């Protein structure tokens, strides 16, 4: 039931953290589209923090789910899980070290973020990005981030600034 | 995992099993439908039923799943594999959990002598709290790994502890309650 906040999106997922609240990893965002789930994009507040996109829409889309706790980042040592969906249909969570936080250039562009260590030492893959990491904290859900970019075990997820 | 893994995991009695090839399945001992009369299509009679502990090997005397190639099964894995455990529910989910595997050992769980090979799920700080672990229904799925070019199927879902992150994997050769055929 968390899994069906991950939506597909672009060439990556994001991530409903209230039913009017998305988040992605801003390099999958579909360059070509007109409306993302149903509305015109000049409609939707957009606001992009180097790869962390966090998209507001003026009406409630999925009135089903409630609103989670989303923060920048976790305390370093935090295991995180990334909650990866793959277009076959399967749902693999898997646990990261969470590390330094930093403000890095990967490819050229500017990417704030959290570096993470999978510990799998079963990992990451093109597509993959837009997948939140969440821990647990307590008895609450906290959502930290998006992925963004993975060594060909080190991880980045892209945290709001 | 590819498509072609998640395909021979199929529910079998209170749990799952696997086609390790077209003529041979493995799962849980105590999954198993008792009193059956046949699996599969097969009288129980004309069956190779091999158990080990938990572990459980059904042998067919003639191809089952001949869409299927066989797959290397072995005993268990080293100390310190990485492994995937493959977890269908009945509610359509396909949840591969990574799993570092652990010690060799014999647990007697439920009053019950259980050999195999303990796990612990890399899925979260405490997959039970993160309800990203394993729960009743979920035996007899397999765990997996792929070394080198090939995948290796070593053992099935039997046990997991109520909190944190340790899983049992029970596997063939494993000590406990044993039969031949």
């Amino acid at each position: 039931s968390i899994w069906s906040r991950i939506v597909n999106f672009g060439s990556g997922w994001g991530f409903w953290v209230s039913p009017s609240l998305f988040i992605t990893s801003t390099h999958v965002i579909p360059q070509s589209a007109k409306e993302f789930f149903g509305v015109p994009i000049k409609q939707i507040q957009i606001h992009k923090s180097g790869e962390f996109c966090r998209l507001r829409f003026p009406k409630p889309i999925r009135t089903d789910v409630t609103g989670m706790i989303l923060e920048e980042g976790a305390p370093e040592g935090t295991v995180a899980t990334l909650l990866i969906k793959r277009p076959t249909g399967e749902l693999m969570p898997l646990a990261a070290r969470m590390g330094t936080h930093a403000t890095m250039k990967i490819q050229g562009r500017t990417v704030g973020g959290q570096m993470g260590m999978l510990l799998t030492g079963l990992g990451t893959t093109p597509g993959d990005c837009g997948c939140p990491y969440i821990y647990k904290r307590g008895n609450d859900y906290v959502v930290i981030g998006v992925h963004t970019a993975a060594a060909r075990n080190t991880v980045i997820c892209a945290t709001q600034g």
